[PDB]
């Protein structure tokens, strides 16, 4: 058996990363899309660690929106990138490494940065937060706090 499996607060943060790709006017959920489906929910753990941090919506939003830009709409249902795909997976080997039988909202953001080099990673670290300091935000804020 494998934790093929998001929480609740995960599957709503996806389900507002389509939201925000139809929004844009893209086909495609990316790393950004993730990281801007987080925002949108606000409370997921993750998403409190980024403002903990002294992050807000508005401003992950605009960088995001900045460097992928609007109007590539095609009606075409959405798909996700090799990077965003990666992210799944990276956000499950977190959740694996922390003994999580599902991925929560803390463990996609551990994905997106455990990433790297996907717009959301380049989000975080023009804004002013780095892998380390998202670590240890989260990895407090989950229940250790």
């Amino acid at each position: 058996m494998m934790f093929g499996r998001f929480t609740e607060r995960a599957q709503k943060v996806l389900a507002l990363a389509q939201e925000e790709a139809l929004r844009l006017g893209h086909n495609n959920i990316g790393t950004e899309h993730i990281l801007l489906g987080l925002v949108r929910e606000g409370e997921g753990i993750a998403a409190k660690a980024l403002q903990a941090l002294g992050l807000g919506s508005e401003k992950i939003q605009k960088e995001v929106e900045s460097l992928i830009g609007r109007g590539q709409e095609m009606s075409q249902t959405i798909h996700y990138t090799p990077r965003a795909k990666k992210v799944i997976e990276l956000s499950m080997d977190e959740a694996r490494k922390l003994g999580h039988s599902y991925v929560g909202t803390e463990h996609i953001l551990l994905g997106l940065i455990r990433e790297g080099e996907g717009v959301a990673a380049r989000v975080l670290n023009n804004l002013g937060v780095s892998l380390n300091k998202a670590r240890q935000q989260v990895l407090q804020l989950l229940g250790s706090n």
